[PDB]
């Protein structure tokens, strides 16, 4: 039984996009004190017609009506140790991401919006619920994420530490784990205007979509930033740095939904001398940003998503696999760096699968 089970949030004002209810799915583990709670991912929509066409071919992304009871926990959400190395006895939670938002909105349906953004929202309001399941007990509770649900780390993983703080849970020690939402506003390989969907760069695309959400940042990076700017907080080396809770940074080389939004789109043919140097100095672009970030794996590899693939042990960054770092990361946590149990793990080799250990893509 390898299975979380669906819980629909008491607060029915706290809303996927459609204005079903918004929930998480539940697996106890009785007598843990750690609490794992993840972040699905899944894009965004920052306008009426595009949130449309999402709600006919990704409606699971927007709505509860559709969500089976239970859910398989997998990678590091499975409780099976031969798949979980890391933390397989934890309670874990995993909460689909129905709000379109990288979970960060804070607006209802009403008589002026067509859909609510209430990704930051749900994340406060499943902290709040579980508090009385358990998570009142807790000793450490790691927001986890993929892709959006990374990035949506980054964005919330200090407005859980301040919401306990302020509950009177002062001793929960809260930490993140962004998977594959660290992304570069960088110079694209082709480039064209903002004048649909797919034309629009990720930071007009932002930009539209926290006026459309009602999107929220982290404190310090707004103060930061300031009014109108806010979009800079959605790009993990301009946010990092602001945050107080520890955060594991995981993150890809040549990271496939990076690529896309960079406008690359590999073939099989073989690849010229321009896109080679393009592909090059995104791998040591990303590298840089990640030259101060000390709990990081960033292996050479070009793909997408890691912590919740049945195969996620697999990967191995200077001989060391990712629930190893996390472990390592774990000890050095405890109330000088360890002999042989490494936190920082960013490759050097300049190109896709120079690391033997990438996925296969089988
Ligand atoms: C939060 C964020 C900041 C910066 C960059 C990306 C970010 O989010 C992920 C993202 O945009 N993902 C996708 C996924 C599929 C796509 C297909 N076609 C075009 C664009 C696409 C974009
Ligand atoms: C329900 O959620 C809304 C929106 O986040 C919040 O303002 C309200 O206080 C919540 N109600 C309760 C009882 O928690």
């Amino acid at each position: 039984n390898e299975d979380l089970r669906l819980h629909l949030l008491l607060n029915t004002s706290v809303t996927c996009n459609d204005g079903s209810p918004a929930g998480y799915y539940l697996k106890e583990s009785r007598g843990s004190r750690r609490w794992l709670l993840f972040l699905e991912g899944g894009w965004y929509c920052f306008n009426r017609e595009n949130c449309d066409s999402r709600y006919d071919t990704m409606r699971r992304l927007m709505s509860s009506r559709d969500w089976p009871r239970t859910r398989t926990g997998t990678g590091i959400l499975s409780s099976q140790p031969e798949e979980n190395p890391y933390w397989w006895n934890a309670n874990m939670v995993f909460i689909p991401y129905c709000s379109s938002d990288v979970w960060s909105g804070a607006s209802s349906k009403s008589e002026k919006n067509e859909y609510a953004f209430m990704g930051a929202l749900i994340i406060q309001e499943v902290v709040r619920e579980l508090l009385g399941r358990g998570l009142s007990g807790a000793k450490v509770l790691l927001l986890a994420g993929s892709s959006a649900g990374g990035t949506g780390v980054l964005l919330n993983v200090d407005r859980v530490a301040e919401q306990l703080e302020k509950l009177g849970y002062p001793a929960i020690q809260v930490r993140g784990l962004a998977d594959s939402g660290w992304f570069l506003d960088n110079k694209q390989y082709r480039h064209t205007d903002c004048v649909d969907t797919i034309t629009c760069a990720p930071t007009e695309a932002i930009r539209r979509g926290i006026r459309y959400w009602n999107g929220v940042v982290p404190e310090r990076c707004r103060r930061q930033f300031q009014e109108g700017e806010e979009w800079n907080c959605f790009f993990g080396y301009k946010v990092y740095p602001t945050l107080r809770s520890p955060v594991f940074v995981v993150q890809w080389l040549f990271d496939e939904a990076q690529l896309t939004v960079d406008n690359v789109h590999l073939t099989g043919q073989p690849v010229q001398e321009g896109l080679r140097l393009y592909i090059q100095n995104l791998g040591r672009e990303l590298r840089h940003t990640l030259k101060d970030v000390p709990a990081s794996f960033a292996p050479a590899c070009l793909s997408h998503e890691i912590i919740i693939r049945s195969h996620w042990t697999d990967v191995q960054v200077k001989g060391t696999s990712l629930p190893r770092a996390l472990h390592c990361w774990d000890r050095s946590l405890h109330d000088t760096p360890l002999k042989g149990c490494p936190v920082h793990l960013v490759d050097s080799c300049p190109w896709p699968h120079c690391n033997p250990s990438c996925p296969t893509g089988t």
